[PDB]
């Protein structure tokens, strides 16, 4: 599934991050809101159960209750993904975190890239119960998409209920990359931009995000 | 304009908030959720408007520029509208804040009436630019609607650009008067209760939010 | 005891704070910001007691566990408090918040004011446990001590294992009148000004904090 | 200069990291906890001045000003230091953050060096100006002190005004082994523990910062 969440609000966000006359203070400041809301997106995609509670003046009333909240790990891959992540944990309260600190081999090149070497420089990540827990995956990018299916290839394996990937920009490449291999996987983003240069970056996209927001 | 926010997620808080058991830490924790959430969604009917911003790659693309976020001011009739008031702000960092001071008229009997005056003791309020900003009233439950009436008749005179309501549960009797009597007002709401007990209660409700709050 | 808390920060905020230039919003953002380091600072007077925790190389190692954190009750006298409480409660995270719709009665100014009415319009408190509950009354302002000594009425009776009292800034008048009377208050404040003009206001004082805050 | 910040809320929050029995949630919970803390104590050591503000009071009044609050840069080292450096970041609202990746050497030998080289795989860094900003270094544990060494060696060549490490638990290894270098820097830390075992831990220390906040 792809959820592409470009409502007004999002996409104020979305132009502060992509003007390239934005500071990393407030680039870093729109990636923690955009993670809040988007996580707030994905909670509405969530298992509900339908439940009975008892209200202060004794009347029982339905209403819903959803068990997932308590079952979520959030992948941390740090750099530009800890502004994001950070804004995720807000919304999931009771979320576990993990990392894996993936970073591709960036390759200058005469083509666009459809594939990049992704190396993993540390891995600290929660049990994650088969069946039961949603992972949630940060990337403030999505380009070749090579970062993630390389994340990815550890993350399926542990078959949690749900999978989800959490983005600001992906590439058309990307969103199709990763959802011909694992179309399971719900696929939030703000916006899908078309191409990708030279270099394996995303145009009109917002440049490196790990420029943004330490640059 | 009505807007009742029933989605998955704020149902579950306000599941939390019916609750009987559910203390004030995590009732005002819920309480602060909401205002968030319930600000989101506030914001995606603002009036935005379409920009051209300049990426870092040379590219530059449309976008958004929602303007209106500069020009907010939220009122807090304090009591359990604290801790709502403070996720709204949360949601509105530019957003100035005025607040009101409101006892209804106590009139001889233990049975309660559904059109009451209002005192308004205390009223601290940023100076509302006319036909600029959007004024955002907020209170936890509009049971009778006789205090934000009287608040209303106020607001008005200030010929504000649009005026908001959030609540998080409001008597249909309410809904009916405020919108009634002033159409074209935002009212945003998580869930609209059937009726009123004789001592004026929402029913199912959640009880007293003041004493749910700080009991 | 009296707590004058002039630490380079603290002395930093409160300049904004009695800038007559400082915005509300501005206003409003340094008081969470000092009820954060205020409520640090107080966190450090507290009882504690020495215990024994396993670290996870299986060793054992003595330790401080303040267990009072679990017994605090922060009472909002609402109104310019609000920012003050949400910065404290910030600091302590299973205290449990109470409210009190307290109001000193505007004076007429022809004599110096020492005792001055209160109008107590709503109170909604959570049980003060004897013996063990540490009480935190928080206001922005003490000049008369009117609306302090009011609450404190109440507060007493209750009979805590300590009180405090925070502020921004103190008067002479004040700070010796509330001593006087319960030498064991625990007193906080930032500065203490040396006069109160006829009104009740405090010189040189930040003005009326309500208008600060909410004009 | 070696600050020791021992004191009784400090060492409170030290206990809960040092329990075994803290869950990943609460162990990250209580470095952005220690993060503000240690943010406000670093905050009363830099340069400030005394400035002349007017109040509406119409009277003028001294007042303090840091100004080096402005030139504030964290340097997040990741790992276990995201939690740490969350907090950094809301005591300092204006300083910049930068990254850098580093990684330990591969040493076959179950017994882990004093002294090792560090691979610093990604460098994202502000604009530190010379003689003007001040570089905060924020790292959790510092053992063998191998990788703030490799870290400063590059932090050092920029000219910082002031350069701060914060650490939670450092061995008295480590400690000598960075003052002895760069006896400048301030290292503030929590407390000092004794030794280090065989495989790298401080005894007592806390065990591995990485599964203690992600596992
Ligand atoms: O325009 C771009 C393209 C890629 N990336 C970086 O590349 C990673 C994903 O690229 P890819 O693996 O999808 O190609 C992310 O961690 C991100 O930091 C950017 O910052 N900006
Ligand atoms: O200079 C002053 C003096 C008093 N007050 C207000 O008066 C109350 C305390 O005054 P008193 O009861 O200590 O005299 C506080 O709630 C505060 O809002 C101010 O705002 N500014």
């Amino acid at each position: 599934p792809l959820y592409v969440i470009d409502k007004p609000i999002t996409l104020h966000i979305l132009t502060q991050l992509r003007d390239k006359y934005t500071d990393q203070i407030n680039f870093r400041k729109n990636l923690v809101r955009l993670g809040r809301i988007l996580g707030y997106e994905i909670s509405n995609t969530l298992d509900y159960e339908i439940v009975e509670v008892e209200t202060p003046l004794g009347v029982k009333t339905k209403g819903v209750d959803i068990t997932d909240l308590n079952n979520i790990v959030i992948i941390n891959i740090l750099r530009a993904a800890v502004p994001l992540v950070e804004g995720l944990l807000k919304a999931f309260p009771k979320a576990r975190q993990g990392v894996i600190g993936a970073s591709r081999v960036e390759v200058d090149g005469k083509e666009v890239p459809k594939d990049m070497d992704v190396y993993i420089y540390y891995k600290k990540i929660p049990d994650i119960r088969a069946k039961v827990d949603n992972v949630i995956i940060a990337d403030p990018m999505i380009a070749t998409a090579s970062t993630m299916l390389k994340v990815l290839e550890e993350v399926v394996k542990a078959n949690p209920k749900r999978i989800y990937i959490v983005s600001i920009i992906s590439s058309e490449y990307g969103v199709n990359k990763i959802l011909s291999k694992y179309p399971f996987i719900y696929l939030f983003t703000v916006a899908i931009d078309p191409e990708l240069n030279n270099k394996g970056y995303i145009l009109p996209g917002l440049g490196d995000a790990g420029d943004r927001a330490f640059g």
